[PDB]
C-alpha cells in the first residue's frame, strides 16, 4: 500500500515524533544507544529528523558517549537505553559527566504508565536511580509535554554548571497520539549566558599578578568548555606568565608554546607564591593547593562559573566568579591600559629553564632505548612523530595514559579525551565513537593499556560499522598497570594480571578492520605507518616490557 | 627471613576483610582490581578464596550473583570506588529484581579526604541503597567482622537480595591488635518456615475440587532447593506442571506431565493455578486476561508474605519455604486418598495441543536449507548438549527459542536474562558457572547483540582454563536482520554487522573459533568445539528473517 | 431535586480513594486539609471513616500509625502537598523504627503543571520513600483501587511498615465510568507461618538445660495478638518474664513471675535469654556486655529472618509468628511434662533484688513533702488508673519513672516514645486511643518538654469530645530543672518555665484546668480530672531536682 492517491488521516503525531522534533529543535545532532522495548521509535524518529543515530554495544559506553560529544559540541546530545538495566547500565555516563561537569542528555525508556505496581517487563523507579547522579531528572507524564519537557532537560544541562539531564519516557507516552496542532511550542534553547566579574575584583587580579615572585597560570578544561582559547592565548601573550596545563585542558594553549611549565610541574606548583586558576578546581588533580605539593602560604585568583568552588581546600585571595571567555576578555581589556609584563628575565624563569631540562635528560635516554621489549617511552617516540596536529587524541590506562599525556602534544582546544575527574576506565572507545562521529575528518587516534580496552573494546564493531577510521593503538604489558610473571603450577593467578600473549588486534580482523602486531622496535614504525595509511578502523597491538614504568618523582600521583 | 625478629600483633583492614568472608562461606570473589581493593583481592587468595579478575565491573556484577544463586550462598564481588561502583550498579538492581543474593564490595577514597574532592570519593552507599537490601561502610577497621556478618545475612535470609559493604581506603590499610577484633558468629543455612496446618488442607482441598488444575514451577524452588519435594509432589498427585524458563529443571523437562509444549492453552483454560515460587509478573502474565480466566484461583507459595494476591487474588496463602511446605502437602497428601485422575478432559486438551505445536515447529526444525533458521539451528545443539551441562541463554528470538529446544534435567541450570530481561548476563554468568562447577559442561548460546554486551570475558575465561562454549547466533541485528544500507542511507537502529567474524575473537585469546553458514557444517563444527581442551566459540550466520513460531498472543503483550 | 434527570454514572478519584480505604479497613483518618485533598477528606467521611483535623501533620502521622497498632489494621493518614508531606515525614521514620503499619495518603499538585513551579509541586514519592516498605504516585483515577489494595497489604503483610499513596489534583478530581473501574480484592489478616518442629523441639531443649532462664515479651507480642498463647506458655513453664517497655500488657504487670523489679540483675545473670518480639536494640542493651554474660545462650522468635543473631547470635531461631509459633511451643510443651522447678537459686536472687529496689523507692513514694519527686507524684496517679485505661507516657524522667509505676494488665495499652525514643507522640497517641477506644479512659503523662512539641492538640480533644486526660509533670526544664538565669547569663538551653500554667490551655478550649504544688492538693485534684465529663490538663509543679532511682548502669551506656 502506501499509495499517495489514498486519503490519510495525517493530522496526528505520537511521542515519538515529538521527542524527535524537539531534540532536533535543541541542537542534538547525536544519539547513542541500544534500541529495544520501548525506545525502537524514537531512534527512527531521531533518523527521520536528520539527527544521527549510532547504535553501540552497550549502554555504558553510548553514555560516555554522549557525553564526550557534548563536550566536542558545546550542546548537549542524546544517549538512548530502553527501561530497566538499559537506564541501568547508562549510569556511569550520568556520574562521569556530572564529575566532569559536562552535559549530558540521556533518554530512557519506560513500562508502561498503566502496567505500574504489576511487576511490569523492566519496571524500574528510573528517576530515583538517576537523581542523585543528574542537574535535572523527570518523567515525561504526556506526549503533548514533550516540547517542555525537551526545553527543560537541555536548558538545565547547558546553562550554569553544565551537568547530566534525564528523561523518562514510557511506551504509553511514546506511542500516545495528539493533535499535530494542539502541541504547544517551546523556545530554542541559545548559548549559555555568560556573566562579568566586577571592575574591581578585576583590577585586584592584575594587581597580584604584578606583585607575585613566582606567578604560576593553570589552564582547566574549564576554559576549554568556555571556548576561551583565544581570550586565553591573548592573556598569556600580553602578561608572558609561565602557565601549566591539566591533563584535558592541553591545548587551549599550544602545548609547544615556550612558556609551559609542564616538563617541569612539580617545581612549578611547589615554589609559586601566586596561582591563577582558570576554570580548574583545587581537586585530586591539583592537588588540592594544598601541601605536601604547594606552598603554606600560597595566594590564588580563582576563576570558575561556580561560586559555591571558590576558596575550597585552598582560600582565595581574588575570586572572579563568571564565565571563563568573558572575564579573561575583561582582564585583556584593562591590560590594554598597563605597560606591566611579567619581565623576560626573571630567577623564576631560570628555574623553570632549569627543572625542564633535567625532566628531559632523564627520560631521553628511556627514549631512545631500542631494545625489546620496548619501554612506555620508546613506544611514544613512534607514535608522536605520526600524530597529525588536528588529531583527536584518546587516552586511558595507568602508565598507557600518565606517560602519554607528557608525550603526546595537543595544539589545539578540546581534542584530549581520558579518564578524567573521575578516574574512569572504559571511557576509551566510546569517546573515540562521538569523536569519530563529530569530527569526521579529522583524525582519531586511541591509546590505551591492555586492562583499558577490554572494558569497552567491543565497541570496535561500532566504528567499522559506521565507517570510522579510528586508530586504536594498545600497549599491552599483561596487567593492570604493571605486568606479571606466569604463575607456578597451583599459584594463582595475580589479581592485576591479565594476558601478556593476547592478541587483542584480532577483534578487528573480527570486523573487517585491520590488526597489526609488535612486539619488536622495529615492527613499531612499519606498523603505525600502515594502520595510518589504512582506509578504515585499525588496531596495533604493542607487547611492551612488563617492568616498564614512568620517570622516578619525588611525589605519587595519588599521595 | 624468619632469623630477624618481627612483630605479629597487628593485622590491617584487608586481612580482616578476607578472614571474614572465609569464614561465612565467600568462596568466589569476581571484579577488577586497583585502588584501594589490591589489598582485599591479594589477603582474599591467601585465605583460600578464589579471585577472578574480569574485564568490566558490569560482567563482574553479574557473575556474583550467578554464583549465589549456583553455591546458595552470597558470593562477593570486587570494585574500585567511584565508577567502579557504579559500573556495578547494574549487578545491583538484577540481583534485586530476581530477588538472588550478592555481596558487593566497593573501594571508596579515604575518609580523612572527604569534602575536598579526592580521586574517585563519591556517594557510594547513597546511590547504592535503592538497589540493596543492606548498604553501609565500614568505618572502623576493627568492625570488619561484624559488617561481613550482618551482610552476608541479610543477603542470605529471607527473601534474598544485594548487599554493599563500602571500604574506605583508611579502613583497608587501618591496623589494629589482632586478639582485640572482637569475633562475629557464622551465619548458617538460611532459616525455614512452615505454613499453618489448616493452609495445608484447604491447598489439598482446592486441589481436588480443580478440574483443569496446573502447577507452575518457579525459579524460587530452585533457589530453595526444593527438587526433590517437588518431584514426590508432582509425582504422586499426578498433576499437570508448567516449569518458568529458570524453574526449568526442578521438574526435568522430559516428565511426561509437563504442559511445556502447550503453555497458551494450559494459562488461559486452568481453573487453578498452584504457584510454588513463582511470582504473577510480566513472566507469567500477571495472572490475568486476556491469557488467564477472569475466575482463576491461585494457590500461592511464597516466601515473601507481601507478595501473596499481588494482581490475582490468592485463594490459599501458603506463606514460607517452599521446601518446607512442599514438605508438608507430601506429608498431609499421605493422610488422604487423592490424585487427579489420569483420563480427563484437561489431560486430552492438553495432549492435543502440545501434538499441534510440535507439528507446527517440526518443518523448521528438519528444514536443511541455508542461511538456517533458529530450530534447525538448536536440532545440532541440543543433540550435543550433556544432560549435566549449565546452559546460559541470552538475546530476543535466540535466548526465547532457546528455551523451548534446549531442555534441562538438573535444577539451576539455566542462566538467562532473567526477571529483569537484562542483557550483559551472558559471559558473566558463564565465567560464574565456569568457576563453580569445573567438572560440569558450560554452554552459553547468545545472539550477535547480546554477545557485544561482555563478548571481551572471553579473555577472562581463557586466562582461567575455563572450557566455556560460546555458541553466536548471528543473524544481524536486534533481534531480527537487516538489509545493507542502500541509497546513503543509514543504517537502521537495529541493524548489526551479519558478515562479522566473531570467532576471530575466540583466536585472540588462544581460543578456537568456527565459523559456520551452511548446514552441513554445524555438526562438524560444534562436534570439534565440545572436544576443544579450552574455551571455543562457534558464530553462526542464521538467516536475517528467521523468526520464532507464531503465536496467538505476544510475549509482552 | 430527586425530581430532576441526573446522570449518575461517572465517579472521581476522591470517591473511588474512599471507597477502597473502606473497603480495606481503613476506619479512621487524622490529617489537615486544604489543596488538593479536601474532596477526599468529605469523601472519606461519606462513607463512614471517621476523619479528625489535627493541628500539625506531625501529630496527624504519629495518630495514624498509634491507631493503626491499635485496631490492626491500617489507618489513614492524610496531607496537603509539600509541606504537608514533609510535616508527615515525622511518623513515616517512626513507624518504620516500631514496625508498626501506616497508610500515608499526600496531595499532589496537577500533573500536566509538572517542572512549571506549580504550587507545592515536589517530588513527594522519593522523599518518603526511604521512610516506607512502599511508596508510590496513583497516576489515573482508574487505578485507585489497585493502588490502596498494595499499599494496605504491604504496610501489614510481612514486618509491618509505612505506607504512602501520592495523589496528584487531576488523579482527585479526575473522573471514570464506575462499571469500568477494575474492582480490588480485600486485604484479609497477615499471613501466619509457624516453625520447623526440629526447632521447636531444640528450644524447649535449651530451655530445659538452663539453670537461669528468663522470658523477653517485646511489643511484637502484642502486635501478633498473641497475649492468650504467652500467658499460657508462662503459666505452664513456671519461667520468669520480662516484658519490655510497650510489651507490658501481654502479660498482667502484677503476674509474680515478673521480674521487672529486677531487670539489671536478670539480664546479667541469665544464661539463656527468650526473646519474644523483641529485637537486641538499645532497648534490650545489644544482649551484650556490660548487660548480659559473653556466654549468653538465645531463644529467638521474630518474624524478620533478617533481625536473628543480630548482635547476640541466637542458638535457636524460631522465624514465623508470634501467636503460632508460641502455639506450637504450647503443643510440644503437652508432650513433654516439663515446668521451670518451683525453688532455685535464680527464683530467689530475683526475689531478693525485686524486694531490694523496692526498699531503695519505699521512702520516695511515702515522702509527702512539697515540691514533691516523681515516686510521690506517681503514688496517686497509679491509684487513680481503671484496670482498663490506655495510658500515654513521653518525656524522660516522666515517661521511664511512669513505666515502672503505672502497671499495665491488657496488652496495646501502652503507647510512648518507643524504639526511636520520639517526642512529639503524646497527644496524638491520645487522640488516636480515644478515636480507636471511645469506651476505655485514656490518661497521657507527659514532661512539661514533652507536651510543648504536641500541646496544641488539646483543641483537637475538645473539638470531638474526647475525655482525654492529660497529666503534666513540669519541673522546669528537659530532663532536670534549672535555678533561674542570673548576673546577666543566658538561659540554660535546657530549661523551660517552671512556673508556667499549662493548665490554662485546657481553659482555652473548654477543657478542666488544675495547678498543683502541694501533696494536699494533688487527690482532690486527679479526682476532678477523672470526674469532669470532658478533657482535662492537670498541671504539676515538681521538684527541679526530682531524679530516678539510682542504677548501676545508665540507661543508654
Ligand atoms: C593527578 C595528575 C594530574 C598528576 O600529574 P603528574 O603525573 O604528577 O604530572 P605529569 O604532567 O603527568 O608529568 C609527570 C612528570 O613528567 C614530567 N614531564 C612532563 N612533560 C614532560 C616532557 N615533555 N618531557 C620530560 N618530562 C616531562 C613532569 O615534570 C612530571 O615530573 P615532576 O615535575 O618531577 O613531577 C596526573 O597524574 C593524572 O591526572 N593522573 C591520572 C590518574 C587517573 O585517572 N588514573 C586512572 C585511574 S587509576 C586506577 O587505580
Ligand atoms: C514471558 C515468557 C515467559 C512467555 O513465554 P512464551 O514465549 O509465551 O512461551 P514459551 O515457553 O517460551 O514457548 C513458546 C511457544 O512454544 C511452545 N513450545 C514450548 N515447548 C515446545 C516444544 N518442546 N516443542 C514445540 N513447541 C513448544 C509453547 O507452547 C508456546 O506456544 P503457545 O502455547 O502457542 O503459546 C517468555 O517469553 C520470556 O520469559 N521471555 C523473555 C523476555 C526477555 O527477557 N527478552 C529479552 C529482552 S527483549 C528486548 O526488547
Ligand atoms: C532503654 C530502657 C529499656 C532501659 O530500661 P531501664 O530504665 O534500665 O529499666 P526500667 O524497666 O525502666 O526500670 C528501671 C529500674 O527500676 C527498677 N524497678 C522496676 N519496677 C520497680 C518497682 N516496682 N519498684 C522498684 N523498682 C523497680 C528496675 O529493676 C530497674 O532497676 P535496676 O534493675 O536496678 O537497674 C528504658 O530506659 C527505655 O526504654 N528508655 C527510653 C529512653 C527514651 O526513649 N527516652 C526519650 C528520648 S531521650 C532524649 O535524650
Ligand atoms: N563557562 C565556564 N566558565 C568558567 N568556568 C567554568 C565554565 N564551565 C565550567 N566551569 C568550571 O570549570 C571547572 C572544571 O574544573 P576541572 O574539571 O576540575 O578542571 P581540570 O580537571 O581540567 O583541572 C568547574 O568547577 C566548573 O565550575
Ligand atoms: N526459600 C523460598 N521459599 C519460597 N519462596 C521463595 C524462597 N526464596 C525465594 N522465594 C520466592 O520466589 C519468588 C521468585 O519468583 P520469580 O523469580 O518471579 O519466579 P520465575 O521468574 O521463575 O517465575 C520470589 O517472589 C521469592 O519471594
Ligand atoms: N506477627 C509477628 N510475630 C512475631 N514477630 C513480629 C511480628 N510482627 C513484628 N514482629 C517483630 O517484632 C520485633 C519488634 O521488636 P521491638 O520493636 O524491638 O520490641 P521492643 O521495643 O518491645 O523490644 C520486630 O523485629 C518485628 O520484626
Ligand atoms: C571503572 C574503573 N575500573 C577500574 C579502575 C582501576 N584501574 C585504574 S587504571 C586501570 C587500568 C590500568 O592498566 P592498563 O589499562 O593496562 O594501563 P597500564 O598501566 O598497564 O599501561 C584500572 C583497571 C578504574 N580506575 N576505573
Ligand atoms: C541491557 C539491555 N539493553 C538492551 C535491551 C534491549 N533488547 C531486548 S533483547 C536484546 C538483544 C536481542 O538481539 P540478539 O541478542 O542478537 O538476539 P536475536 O533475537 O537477534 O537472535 C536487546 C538488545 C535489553 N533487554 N537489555
Ligand atoms: C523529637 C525529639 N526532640 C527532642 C528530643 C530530646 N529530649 C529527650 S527527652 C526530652 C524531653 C524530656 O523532658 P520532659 O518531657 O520535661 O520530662 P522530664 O524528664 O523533665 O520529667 C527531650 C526534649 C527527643 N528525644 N526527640
Ligand atoms: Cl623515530
Ligand atoms: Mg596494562
Ligand atoms: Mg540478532
Ligand atoms: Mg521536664
Amino acid at each position: 500500500f502506501q499509495s499517495n492517491a489514498m486519503a490519510k488521516s495525517e493530522g496526528k503525531v505520537n511521542g515519538a515524533t515529538l521527542m524527535a522534533r524537539a531534540l532536533q529543535q535543541q541542537g542534538v545532532q547525536y544519539m547513542f544507544g541500544i534500541v529495544g522495548f520501548p525506545v525502537i521509535p524514537i531512534a527512527i524518529a531521531a533518523q527521520r529528523e536528520g539527527i544521527t543515530y549510532i547504535g553501540m554495544r552497550n549502554e555504558q559506553s553510548a553514555s560516555y558517549a554522549a557525553q564526550a560529544a557534548s563536550y566536542l559540541t558545546g550542546r548537549p546530545q542524546a544517549c538512548l537505553v530502553v527501561s530497566g538495566p538499559g537506564v541501568v547500565h547508562a549510569l556511569a555516563g550520568l556520574a562521569n559527566a556530572q564529575v566532569n561537569c559536562w552535559p549530558m542528555l540521556l533518554i530512557g525508556g519506560a513500562s508502561a504508565i498503566e502496567q505500574n505496581g504489576m511487576g511490569a517487563f523492566q519496571e524500574e523507579r528510573q528517576v530515583l536511580l538517576a537523581s542523585p547522579l543528574c542537574k535535572y531528572a523527570h518523567q515525561v507524564e504526556r506526549p503533548e509535554r514533550i516540547p517542555y519537557y525537551v526545553e527543560q532537560a537541555v536548558r538545565s544541562a547547558l546553562f550554569g554548571r553544565p551537568g547530566a539531564a534525564y528523561l523518562d519516557m514510557p511506551d504509553d507516552v511514546i506511542l500516545g497520539e495528539v493533535e499535530e496542532a494542539a502541541v504547544r511550542p517551546a523556545a530554542t534553547v541559545g548559548e549559555p549566558p555568560r556573566s562579568l566579574a566586577p571592575q574591581e575584583n578585576i583590577e585586584a587580579a592584575l594587581d597580584a599578578l604584578q606583585s607575585a615572585k613566582r606567578p604560576l597560570v593553570i589552564v582547566g578544561k574549564g576554559m576549554a568548555w568556555s571556548r576561551a582559547e583565544n581570550e586565553v592565548r591573548q592573556f598569556i601573550e600580553r602578561t608572558r606568565l609561565p602557565f601549566l596545563a591539566t591533563p584535558m585542558g592541553k591545548g587551549v594553549m599550544p602545548d609547544d608554546h615556550p612558556l609551559s611549565v609542564g616538563g617541569a610541574r612539580s617545581h612549578a606548583l611547589q615554589e609559586a607564591d601566586l596561582v591563577f586558576l582558570l576554570g580548574a578546581r583545587f581537586n585530586w588533580i591539583l592537588h588540592f593547593g594544598l601541601p605536601p605539593r604547594y606552598s603554606k602560604d600560597v595566594r590564588v585568583i580563582q576563576l570558575d562559573l561556580s561560586a559555591e568552588e571558590i576558596g575550597n581546600n585552598r582560600q582565595a585571595e581574588v575570586a572572579l566568579v563568571g564565565d571563563g571567555k568573558a572575564i579573561v576578555g575583561q582582564l585583556n581589556q584593562a591590560l590594554s591600559s598597563r605597560q606591566w609584563f611579567y619581565p623576560a628575565e626573571t630567577p623564576w624563569r631560570e628555574a623553570i629553564a632549569a627543572k625542564i631540562a633535567g625532566n628531559q635528560a632523564a627520560v631521553a635516554p628511556m627514549i631512545a632505548d631500542n631494545t625489546s621489549p620496548m619501554n612506555y617511552y620508546r613506544v611514544y617516540r613512534d607514535i608522536a612523530a605520526r600524530l597529525p596536529r588536528n588529531a583527536i587524541i584518546v587516552g586511558e590506562g595507568a602508565n598507557t595514559m600518565d606517560i602519554g599525556r607528557t608525550q603526546m602534544p595537543n595544539f589545539e582546544p578540546r581534542s584530549r579525551l581520558d579518564a578524567g575527574s573521575y578516574g574512569t576506565m572504559g571511557i576509551g572507545l566510546g569517546f573515540a565513537v562521538a569523536a569519530a562521529a563529530v569530527h569526521p575528518g579529522r583524525p582519531v587516534i586511541a591509546v590505551q593499556g591492555d586492562s583499558a580496552f577490554g572494558f569497552s573494546g567491543m565497541e570496535f564493531e561500532t566504528a567499522a560499522r559506521y565507517g570510522m577510521p579510528i586508530k586504536v593503538i594498545i600497549l599491552n604489558n599483561g596487567g593492570i598497570g604493571m605486568g606479571s610473571p606466569a604463575p607456578r603450577d597451583g599459584q594463582p593467578g595475580m589479581p592485576h594480571a591479565l594476558s601478556h600473549d593476547a592478541r587483542y588486534e584480532r577483534i578487528a580482523e573480527a570486523f573487517g578492520g585491520a590488526g597489526f602486531y609488535v612486539t619488536d622496535s622495529a615492527e613499531l614504525g612499519p606498523a603505525l605507518d600502515a594502520a595510518m595509511a589504512f582506509k578504515g578502523p585499525a588496531i596495533v597491538n604493542i607487547k611492551i616490557a612488563a617492568t616498564a614504568d614512568r620517570k622516578p618523582q619525588q611525589f605519587n600521583w595519588h599521595g
